[PDB]
């Protein structure tokens, strides 16, 4: 019992759902909907219904949704407010769904999906779909089974069916390792031809209709790749029942460069895992490839093999077939922990929206606000359109290039919604102007105070501090619902706990698991019942603690995201509440609230080190600050401290104990000024950094904004056993640095922060020797080949061309006549090698694609002709002596009046 829905969609006049009945069916409706608008209503009849701000409203109830659709741009016209919930999808789930919720996820049908295929040049277009789907891999999430589609017979190549046992058994008996765990799990049916394949993944498509649909880059290329490919094989009509409801739409999207094809399948939830995993990982990197993805998160990766992708099946189809289930499963081994997809359905259920939606901030907040104001009987505004105005940012502050010993960070709690709810931002709270300063004014108390009955925003805004607005209440209630998960994730921790003492030797009864709520902290009796417990039970009892801890986790990250979607929204124009008074009123407050508590620190630690006006905040960024501890280090004496533990012991006594005091009283000063409705800004200590004690290392260094090193000893309370070095923006990562030189400018840093000049001058001596050695691979920058015909000439390079794209023609020009060579692709990337001059290639680079080898005809040519010297000074020297400049070391030992005597030492 208890319905929900799953797909939703508008077809004309009819709302298309698809849902799960009071008996736990999946079935299908239509249903003519008769949307209500409102309009403003100069109160002739005491009305139940007003807008947020106060003013009556009418209820005008329309025949059906075009009606709807008329009477808004026929009130638009004439200049009148179109009152209500113009997406009509969204109305429907209000009215259909009054009530909180409850879905059971066994009976989604959640489908990952990955597909290969083979074109001679490895990269085939989705929107042209030339070339044949040799592999399928299905799973889906209601039959716990994969199934695999193999095209056994290609223009390309014809193959032997793919072997379970092979897949099966370790590397060194030749065999792929898919796990066991899922061996059993698969379903594999070869194909004599295409159209068959097809036909039947269509057929079977038909029968397990995906409700949800994800994998890795299902979005760009595998839904659009077989939509066209169905679409040419077999006609339009045919494609379109891929769509439940046999309705399509065909998007394109020109990005930065050319364009791409999106499909939109009618009745079905597309949220592409590689998207999912952008916006909810809440961790910036380097790539998105699922193979970086996986090695990120589950410590392995994607199946490895040798050659390029687009020559795997005719090489290896045994591993063909074997990578491409593979990749379809580490999605689900990313999902089993990052939970991704729970999450999409907590939200989209929560704020009552097609699932799809979660993507969008302004959607679900649109839809939560609206149903929020629904059961007071206010009706929300209608939306208006507005430019496109760029207003202030985040502070970021101009760091000196400098090494710096003692650093210590502090940060702002979840700054821009603390900022709505401290200075209580609404689109109806707003409560008048003043005449307004200067920003440097306000955070040098020098300017006069804004208002003494109003909530102030340094940019010039007033708000009313008794009045509640929608903003303020509705990010306020979700962050105490975090609050409130959170706390049940904590307790389902210490209660998880507590079941593992007592599995270190149990009872051995036959007895059942404890019914509890893991959600709390166990009594001293349930406590008590658990010592005397068979490992049967408890077993069951430890996996019942985690599941709950998962769901606290997924419910307070679901706040999380929503709460950052709002402060968000609001920057955004095509939301319903937007107004650029109060984006610029969040973040010109941010902007003062940061360089105001920069000036307190100065003040507070320049009176505590008896200094004259001493910069002590190297940095800042949005809402953290750098603070140099070098002064308050010299003030007690680094010779007193035992050990580094024991420093590092005194700077968190000193955070906690003297500097946030001061700043919170820095806080508190700034609310009054502002006269703010309540005092939100709190900081607190993040980071300790430093060099090991008794080492000659420099703990820090920071090139310029947003590009600096750390040598971590503790994060907000948590000591590590190792430090951990944070590196930003110093292209350590970059896909294109060199593998090699990765590693290396990383091991510089390490050395540089933890041992000093000397070891990173050995280590530097060390590498350059070893470069001749290393791999070519290893070695070779990475780029994109990006608009290749335009700076194509007949077969040269032409004016003002890139670097990389004049590789990629020499390549091409070396291989030409010749068939048999892995060919460059529009969009793709590719190594790159310096050549050195009067090489046979005519030209003083080389690329070619990334993940493979280069051609034997060739390969060893370029590696005879290779310039390690321009290779090594370009990719490393540059950027290590960028860090040696801004530390002030040298990376070369400076020449020595002793240098031509040789001692026995050093
Ligand atoms: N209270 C409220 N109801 C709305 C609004 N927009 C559309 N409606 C619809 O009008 C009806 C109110 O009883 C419901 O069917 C709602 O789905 C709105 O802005 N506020």
């Amino acid at each position: 019992m208890k319905e929900f829905y799953l797909t939703v969609e508008q077809i004309g006049d009819s709302i298309f759902e698809r849902y799960i009945d009071s008996n736990g069916r999946e079935r299908t409706r239509e249903v003519e909907y008769k949307p209500s608008l409102f309009a403003h209503c100069p109160e002739s009849q005491a009305t139940k219904y007003f807008d947020i701000y106060g003013k009556p409203c009418t209820r005008k109830l329309f025949a059906n949704m075009r009606d709807a659709s008329q009477w808004i741009k026929r009130m638009e016209d004439i200049g009148l407010e179109a009152l209500g919930m113009d997406d009509f999808k969204l109305a429907y789930l209000s009215d259909t769904y009054n009530y909180e919720i409850k879905y059971d996820h066994t009976k989604i049908r959640v489908a990952n999906f990955d597909i290969e295929v083979t074109s001679p040049d490895g990269f085939p277009e989705p929107s042209q779909a030339k070339h044949p789907i040799d592999a399928i891999t299905h799973y889906d999430s209601i039959d716990d089974r994969f199934y695999v589609f193999d095209l056994l017979n290609s223009p390309y190549g014809n193959v032997e069916e793919w072997s379970i046992e092979i897949a099966a058994k370790l590397q060194e008996q030749g065999g792929d390792e898919v796990p066991s765990e899922i061996i059993d799990k698969i379903i594999y049916m070869p194909f004599d031809n295409e159209k068959e394949l097809l036909m039947e993944y269509l057929n079977f498509w038909q029968q397990k209709t995906p409700v949800i649909l994800t994998g890795w880059n299902v979005e760009s290329f595998d839904i659009p790749y077989v939509y066209n490919r169905i679409k040419n094989i077999f006609g339009e009509s045919t494609a379109k029942r891929l769509s439940p409801h046999r309705k399509t739409r065909v998007k394109v999207i020109e990005n930065m460069y050319g364009s791409r094809e999106i499909i939109t399948l009618f009745g079905i939830s597309v949220l592409d895992y590689i998207d999912l995993y952008k916006k909810f990982s809440f961790t910036n990197q380097p790539s998105y490839s699922l193979d970086y993805i996986s090695e990120f998160e589950l410590n392995v990766g994607k199946l490895k093999y040798d050659g390029p992708i687009s020559k795997l099946r005719e090489s290896n189809h045994q591993r063909y077939i074997s990578y491409n289930i593979i990749d379809v499963y580490r999605v689900l081994q990313i999902d089993a922990k990052r939970q991704f997809i729970n999450l999409s359905l907590d939200m989209g259920y929560y704020a009552k929206i097609q699932i799809q939606s979660v993507f969008s901030p302004i959607k679900t907040w649109d839809a939560i606000i609206f149903n929020s104001l629904k059961e007071q009987n206010k009706v929300i505004p209608q939306g208006r359109s507005h430019p496109v105005q760029p207003y202030p940012g985040a502070f970021v502050k101009e760091p000196i290039p400098n090494r710096y010993k003692y650093v210590m960070s502090f940060d702002l709690t979840s700054l821009y919604p603390s900022i709505i709810r401290q200075v209580n931002i609404s689109p109806e709270t707003i409560a008048g102007t003043f005449k307004v300063a200067p920003l440097h004014d306000y955070i040098n108390a020098v300017a006069e105070r804004p208002s003494d009955v109003y909530s102030c925003s340094p940019n010039g805004m007033m708000y009313y501090k008794d009045r509640d607005g929608v903003v303020p209440t509705e990010i306020t209630k979700v962050f105490n619902q975090r609050k409130e998960h959170k706390g049940y994730m904590l307790a389902a921790q210490r209660n998880g706990e507590i079941i593992k003492e007592a599995l270190h030797n149990p009872n051995l009864s036959v007895d059942e698991p404890l019914d509890v709520d893991y959600r709390f902290d166990f009594s001293d009796e349930i406590k008590e019942k658990i010592k005397k417990l068979s490992a049967k039970s408890l077993n069951e009892m430890l996996f019942r603690a985690q599941r709950t801890e998962v769901a606290g986790m997924t419910a307070q990250i679901n706040r999380k995201a929503l709460i950052n979607g709002l402060a968000g929204a609001l920057g955004n124009v095509w939301f319903r509440y937007y107004d650029l008074r109060n984006a610029t009123a969040i973040t010109t407050f941010g902007q003062m609230a940061l360089q105001w508590i920069e000036r307190k620190v100065n003040e507070y630690l320049n009176e505590v080190c008896g200094t004259e006006g001493e910069a002590f905040v190297l940095y800042g960024d949005t809402d953290s600050i750098y603070v140099s501890a070098d002064k308050i280090i010299d003030k007690v004496g680094e010779s007193k401290f035992r050990d580094t533990n024991h420093w590092v012991d005194f700077l968190d006594k000193f955070a906690r104990e003297r500097m946030e005091p001061a700043i919170d009283r820095g806080f508190r000063e700034m609310c009054e000024y502002m006269n703010n409705k309540q005092h939100l800004m709190f900081m607190d200590r993040e980071a300790i950094a430093g060099p090991p004690l008794g080492s000659k290392g420099i703990g820090g260094f920071w090139t310029g904004k947003k590009r600096y090193a750390l040598n971590v000893w503790d994060m907000e309370g948590t000591r590590y056993a190792e430090p951990k070095l944070k590196i930003m923006g110093l292209e350590t990562q970059k896909s294109s640095t060199p593998k090699a030189v990765q590693k290396a400018l990383k091991e510089c840093i390490r050395r540089m922060l933890q041992e000093g000049e000397e070891s990173l001058q050995e280590y530097f001596k060390e590498f350059e020797k070893e470069f001749r050695q290393l791999n070519y691979i290893s070695i070779a920058s990475v780029s994109s080949a990006n608009n290749i015909a335009k700076y194509d000439v007949g077969g040269f390079p032409g004016p003002k061309c890139p670097f990389h794209i004049r590789g990629i023609l020499t390549y091409n020009r070396a291989i030409k006549g010749n068939i048999d060579a892995p060919q460059v692709v529009e969009g793709e990337k590719v190594y790159v090698l310096p050549l050195r001059e009067g090489n046979p290639f005519g030209d003083k680079c080389i690329a070619w694609p990334s993940g493979t080898e280069i051609t034997d005809l060739i390969k060893d040519d370029v590696l005879h002709w290779m310039d390690y010297t321009v290779l090594l000074e370009k990719t490393f020297i540059k950027p290590l002596e960028g860090f040696t400049s801004a530390a002030k070391l040298d990376y070369e030992k400076k020449a020595s009046l002793f240098d031509m005597f040789d001692f026995h030492h050093h």
